[PDB]
């Protein structure tokens, strides 16, 4: 408490009904919720939102406050998870964002793996659209000087209308104390998304995010596959020092594997920019 009141963002906590937790092992810090009157022109209208709360140290408060203020600054875009409001007065700190109903893109793809017996849910144009939308979101974040630093399919959320929304672009990443052997409770090894300059030299640019986007492209066109399959972290270190790159996935046209390999060029200036990736993927989508 004793946080400043920002009337542009403050939302009455009694207009929230907190619901079931999100994430896997977060001690009830992020929950689904219903909000009433998030649109002040429809004060009684319900909507589904997501709420993040503390618990907590003085540092924990400052981290969330900083994460909140980052979202305030970055502004709104169709392909990111947008801040909707905050509860800072007369109670616990809440940060309210959009709820993307279908969950993260990795789980979305894996659950959709294949008269229409030969037709799985996911067609090539819709896979390209997913990649294009993420590229557009990332191009927006870069224009606002935001480096994501862990861009991955697990950090892209999918709305009821299959819109991609980049999540956690404003989360603290503790880049100076990453356990490179860390395996998440879902079995993910996040070191597998890190650009070499980040992993080896602790340098991040927008071009490091471009590297991770290449890994994300590979996840899309393997319908949520795990990158560097079967390669433990110790071997990944030596393979990246030798310049190893992932193989072309099955059922993946050369245009897309081409984009992947460009995103993994050693020199960051020889990777495409997000603006170039948007245009390249746009051409593929228009090719139908
Ligand atoms: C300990 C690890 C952990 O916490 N892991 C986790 C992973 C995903 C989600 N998650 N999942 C969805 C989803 O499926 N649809 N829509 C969402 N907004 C979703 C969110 C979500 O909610 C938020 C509310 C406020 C802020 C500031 C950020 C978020 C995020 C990212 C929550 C927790």
């Amino acid at each position: 408490l004793d946080l400043p009141l920002d009337p542009l963002w403050e939302f009455p906590r009694d207009r929230l009904v907190l619901g079931k937790p999100l994430g896997e092992g977060c001690f009830g810090q992020v929950v689904r919720a219903e909000a009433f009157g998030m649109d002040p022109a429809r004060p009684d209208q319900a909507s589904t939102v997501a709420v993040k709360m503390l618990k907590a140290s003085d540092k924990d408060l400052a981290d969330l406050v900083s994460e909140m203020e980052v979202m305030k600054l970055i502004g709104r875009h169709k392909n990111i998870i947008n801040l909707l409001g905050v509860c800072t007065q007369e109670g616990p700190l809440y940060v309210i964002v959009e709820c993307a109903a279908k969950g993260n893109l990795r789980e979305f793809l894996r659950a959709r793996r294949p008269p229409r017996s030969s037709e799985g849910p996911l067609s090539f144009p819709v896979l390209v659209s997913c990649a294009y939308q993420v590229a557009r979101g990332m191009q927006y974040l870069e224009s606002r000087k935001c480096i994501h630093r862990d861009l991955a399919a697990r950090n892209v959320l999918v709305t009821e209308d299959n819109v991609m929304k980049i999540a956690d672009f404003g989360l603290a990443r503790g880049v100076h104390h990453i356990d490179y052997y860390k395996k998440t409770s879902n079995g993910r090894l996040p070191v597998k998304w890190m650009a070499p300059e980040a992993l080896f030299d602790e340098v991040y640019t927008h071009q490091s995010d471009v590297w991770s986007f290449g890994i994300l492209l590979w996840e899309i066109f393997t319908l949520g596959g795990s990158p560097y399959p079967g390669i433990p972290v110790e071997e990944l270190f030596s393979l990246l020092r030798e310049g190893h790159r992932m193989d072309r996935p099955p059922h993946c046209p050369p245009e897309l594997y081409g984009l992947m390999r460009e995103c993994w060029h050693a020199a960051p200036s020889q990777r495409p920019t997000f603006k170039q990736l948007v245009e390249a993927l746009d051409k593929v989508l228009l090719a139908v």
